RNA sequence: GGGAUACCAUGUUCAGAAGAACGUGGUAUCUC
């Protein structure tokens, strides 16, 4: 896989639905002697899907989609609260 | 000689299912 475009996609095009909040969170301020940052991938309701870290950070933030994807469960999951949501949260 | 993170500002692209991210250059610290 390591494609970003297939991550963006499981996220606004597999759960990411209207009232999500999901969101992305960047940690770990950079460095001039190791720039290697991480990435936390939640959603309002905080729950972290994911994470993901890498050198040039990039890494993380792709990486940090592919990880939310990575949770077959927690993606089939989103698809029956989807299927139930009440127009809402809850 | 190479390489990277980021601030300030603006835009393009990635894909080609779907929709999102990165980049452009100005300055700088560090590093190989």
């Amino acid at each position: 896989g390591s494609l970003d475009m297939n991550a963006k996609r499981q996220l606004y095009s597999l759960i990411g639905y209207a009232s999500l909040r999901l969101h992305y969170v960047t940690v770990k301020k950079p460095t001039a002697v190791d720039p290697n940052s991480i990435v936390e991938c939640r959603v309002g309701d905080g729950t972290v899907l994911g994470t993901g870290v890498g050198r040039n950070i990039k890494i993380a933030g792709i990486r940090a989609a592919e990880n939310a994807l990575r949770d077959k469960k927690m993606l089939d999951f989103y698809a029956k609260q989807r299927a139930a949501i009440p127009r809402s949260e809850s």
